[PDB]
């Protein structure tokens, strides 16, 4: 990976066929920037490109690496952020994945405090369709919230960072989203994920709201310890409520699956 | 040590003292002719000082003052020859409201909508009265708000000394709980008490009864708090709670103290919206 990465002729895109354009964002040594793709034969694809920021490691490198290769296995589904191709040789890497005009659904849900009680339930839908498709790939995302569901032009849900490679790093704290086995255990599954999209709902029906504010890091495992439950949002049924209560369960096996989750949330959006 | 007041000594005799309620004793008073009336016995504990019967006076005194309502603790007598200060006072048998609340949550019959807007009306009433009697009240919270046989809600510690300029933040109630969470930031930040910053804390106790008992700011330390305010932080919508009550508790918790309702107007408005909820 020093001199050359291997090439893997399906997903190639030429790079005379990519013109990048203004960044979206970036993180720790990555980012990502809005491009336009031609012919993924000669139509322009709005295209979002992740790539290794300028002082990134080789590690940082293999991650990226690793990142794209896990997208190709798991394949594709409509509410998941899908690959769309890669430029690796002769040059950076540039991992070429589906644009959400719309950002983040946080964001998206704040800027409309205009959603009706059936759209929010709708994006508690698609949001748990992309989960159920990616447990059915083995994959565990570790960080599901708000922040890592991208919205398209069409208002499509869309999970995004499930092919990723501190508690007290933040400006909230994404420890308030961990199942309790998972932050205390280290114990990560699907129904891990589970609790995590219970704190999601919660987000989706306070439209943006911030779990436990004002509570740091070491209160959290205080208010875990003695089976804390955030309160009900008003503007919420009490099925809703009991779903993200049953997402809550201490006892994993007990919390639904994204199986059950799906199903349920297609019958309340008929009864919405 | 004591000078004697007629108006409100009665006999040791004929007070029969019954089980400690938490120091405040249950007591039994004949008379105050050939019956017997329930009474709540506030009185000093053995290892107390000088400063502490002095507060125990002061308190009392208030009391004397400030007269009777029926949604206050009223006082009922004192014995204070020969013998150990026991100041006399209505009894409460249900116990203070968090309490009250927390017990009549669906898994003990439970409150309706109405039976809920009538204990914030009946709170106000109280608190309206004790404005009146240019009394301020200083921890307004369900915990000082006691609870009759008849439902009947009577503010209580409403004449208690403090010393403003010695309080422990940091120091939690015996349920866990931080009395830092019910004050104005104006008291908070300032140590600046008045009406208005009592209707601060009034704001704070209408979400308490509207969440059945729920605690503020769960998991907030003393810092984080701070912050919050100062960032102008408020509380979100109680789920089962009108859009026009939650209204009420945003006005309680205005920026500015001048903007808050005062008790005469929360008196009028929660008596509207009693008459008018089911
Ligand atoms: C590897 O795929 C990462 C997501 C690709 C993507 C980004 C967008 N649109 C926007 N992206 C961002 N920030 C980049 C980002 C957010 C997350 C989560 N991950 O990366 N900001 C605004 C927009 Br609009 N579409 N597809
Ligand atoms: C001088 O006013 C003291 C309150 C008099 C009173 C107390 C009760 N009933 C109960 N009291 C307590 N704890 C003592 C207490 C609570 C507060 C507030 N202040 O003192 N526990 C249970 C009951 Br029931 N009735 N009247």
């Amino acid at each position: 990976s020093e001199y050359e990465l291997p090439e893997d002729p399906r997903w190639e895109l030429p790079r005379d066929r990519l013109v990048l354009g203004k960044p979206l964002g970036e993180g720790a040594f990555g980012q990502v920037v809005l491009a336009e793709a031609i012919g993924l034969p000669n139509r322009v694809t709005k295209v979002a490109v992740k790539m290794l920021k300028s002082d990134a490691t080789e590690k940082d490198l293999s991650d990226l690496i690793s990142e794209m290769e896990m997208m190709k296995m798991i394949g594709k589904h409509k509410n998941i952020i899908n690959l769309l191709g890669a430029c690796t040789q002769d040059g950076p890497l540039y991992v070429i994945v589906e644009y959400a005009s719309k950002g983040n659904l946080r964001e998206y849900l704040q800027a409309r405090r205009q959603l009706s009680s059936k759209d929010l339930v709708s994006c508690a839908y698609q949001v748990a369709r992309g989960m159920e498709y990616l447990a059915s790939k083995k994959c565990i995302h570790r960080d599901l919230a708000a922040r890592n569901v991208l919205v398209t032009e069409d208002n499509v849900m869309k999970i995004a960072d499930f092919g990723l490679a501190d508690y007290y790093k933040k400006g909230r704290l994404p420890v308030k989203w961990m199942a309790p086995e998972a932050l205390f255990d280290r114990i990560y599954t699907h129904q891990s994920d589970v609790w995590s999209f219970g704190v999601l709902l919660w987000e989706i029906f306070t439209l943006g709201g911030s779990p436990y504010p004002g509570v740091p890091v070491e209160e959290l495992f205080k208010l875990l310890k003695e089976g804390h439950r955030m309160d009900k949002p008003s503007n919420c049924t009490n099925e809703l409520y009991m779903m993200m209560r049953d997402c809550w369960h201490a006892v994993p096996s007990q919390r639904p699956t994204f199986k059950q989750l799906v199903e349920d949330l297609d019958r309340i959006v008929a009864l919405t």
